């Protein structure tokens, strides 16, 4: 809509306080003109026709419980806008500054969220396994980086492309937690998963593992549910990821770390610039090897720990 530039100030779905980038015209909307062609957030109303309404509010405070979703998907999709920017020199996720939508309140006790091909989409959860899937910022660049992934390479959602299409969701999930420092981790979706019990998460990426995930090509799944695995098969190319950030002996095979930094920077040169639509984990290897030796030269360290991770899990 067309309208002034406002702050409002609400409370996210863990009850934190943070300010949140408005539009006022009348009413106060979920329309954040401060990052490319803008930030919109919409109200799905307990139903699943998309978008619904772009969520207005009549005095710019955000307070009620049933906005805490809404104020969670809105400021962390502009954290995660500014992680591409800042870090990686893109405007949105289609490199152009194209309009980022969410919607919230989808469908009723609703235990996921997901890109649709257009807008990101959260459920609130049923209370039991999930609370509001906005809550969790890896959950929302995960999400956001599937409309990456789309635009760039394309990897096909099914068998092994589909792993690592889910697996590069994962990683920059977790980069962008970290960028964002307020207690990151190696696991997906803690902060909403499982109100009832402590310590657990939806996935791990130190430790595939944890969760019945394989950590070894050996262990890789190969039947027909999940789109062949997506989700499952994924655990290989996280702890792949894991490794060659943080370091480690896996099976007997040792990585030296190379921190996060370069992480991001080899996967998103891979991403970009390497993958295609039908890439397995093997020519992964290949395009990790070719941006890491872009990037740092054919005898860094950087290079050597890239092959050393792909080992480690079984990847040649
Ligand atoms: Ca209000
Ligand atoms: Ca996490
Ligand atoms: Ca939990
Ligand atoms: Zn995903």
């Amino acid at each position: 809509i067309t309208g002034t530039s406002t702050v409002g100030v609400g409370r996210g779905v863990l009850g934190d306080q943070k300010n949140i980038n408005t539009t006022y015209s009348t009413y106060y909307y979920l329309q954040d003109n401060t990052r490319g062609n803008g930030i919109f957030t919409y109200d799905a109303k307990y139903r699943t026709t998309l978008p619904g309404s772009l969520w207005a509010d009549a005095d710019n405070q955000f307070f009620a419980s049933y906005d805490a979703p809404a104020v969670d998907a809105h400021y962390y999709a502009g954290v995660t806008y500014d992680y591409y920017k800042n870090v990686h020199n893109r405007l949105s996720y289609d490199g152009n500054n194209a309009a980022i939508r969410s919607s919230v309140h989808y469908s009723q006790g609703y235990n996921n969220a997901f890109w649709n091909g257009s807008q990101m989409v959260y459920g609130d959860g049923d209370g039991q396994t999930f609370i509001p899937l906005s809550g969790g910022i890896d959950v929302v660049a995960h999400e956001l980086t599937h409309a990456v992934t789309d635009y760039t390479a394309g990897l096909i959602y099914q068998n092994e492309s589909g792993a690592i299409n889910e697996a590069i969701s994962d990683i920059f999930g977790t980069l962008v937690e970290f960028y964002a420092n307020k207690n990151p981790d190696w696991e997906i979706g803690e902060d909403v998963y499982t109100p009832g019990i402590s310590g657990d998460s939806l996935r791990s990426m130190s430790d595939p593992a944890k969760y019945g995930d394989p950590d070894h090509y050996s262990k890789r799944y190969t039947g027909t549910q999940d789109n062949g695995g997506v989700h499952i098969n994924s655990g290989i190319i996280n702890k792949a990821a894991y490794l060659i950030s943080q370091g480690g002996t896996h099976y007997g095979v040792s990585v030296v770390g190379i921190g996060r930094d370069k992480l991001g920077k080899i996967f998103y040169r891979a991403l970009t610039q390497y993958l295609t639509p039908t890439s397995n984990f093997s020519q992964l290897r290949a395009a990790a090897v070719q941006s890491a030796t872009d990037l740092y030269g054919s005898t860094s360290q950087e290079v050597a720990s890239v092959k050393q991770a792909f080992d480690a899990v079984g990847v040649k």
